[PDB]
């Protein structure tokens, strides 16, 4: 199918491309279908909804930013994105552009079954992480 885009202008996507959020996501919980489009020359993903152009958040892989961030994920969140075995899992958060004042989510990230294509906003529990941390330490 072709879709229009919130930055990339319109483009051809296929059925292989998208990625399912079967719980959309906290806000758009009607939003079930995205893909993932790289900026390019950038390291900015974008989250774009396969079905409203003017919906796409703007992810970062978090070790860009954030070199001690770890993740485990629970049993609950592995049965509901049916992640078993040797399937690969894909780990992004989501910016709040401000490129001074930007934060990243570190509480919520993304979590993609890459081979299942099915994602969801893991809210994380029982860590000192918040859903705003500014990329950059106000001291510089």
């Amino acid at each position: 199918g072709k879709i229009a885009t919130k930055y990339h202008g319109d483009i051809e996507i296929h059925e292989k491309d998208i990625v399912r959020f079967e719980q959309g996501i906290p806000g758009f919980l009607e939003e079930k279908q995205f893909v993932l489009l790289q900026l390019e020359d950038t390291p900015f993903i974008i989250l774009q909804s396969v079905n409203t152009p003017a919906l796409g958040f703007v992810l970062i892989e978090p070790f860009s930013y954030f070199p001690t961030y770890e993740i485990d994920l629970d049993d609950n969140t592995l049965e509901q994105l049916q992640i078993t075995g040797e399937q690969d899992v894909a780990l992004y958060v989501i910016l709040t552009v401000a490129f001074d004042d930007t934060t990243a989510n570190l509480q919520a990230p993304i979590v993609i079954n890459v081979h299942k294509r099915l994602g969801k906003q893991v809210i994380l529990t029982n860590t000192n992480y918040k859903t705003k941390h500014r990329l950059f330490p106000e001291k510089v």
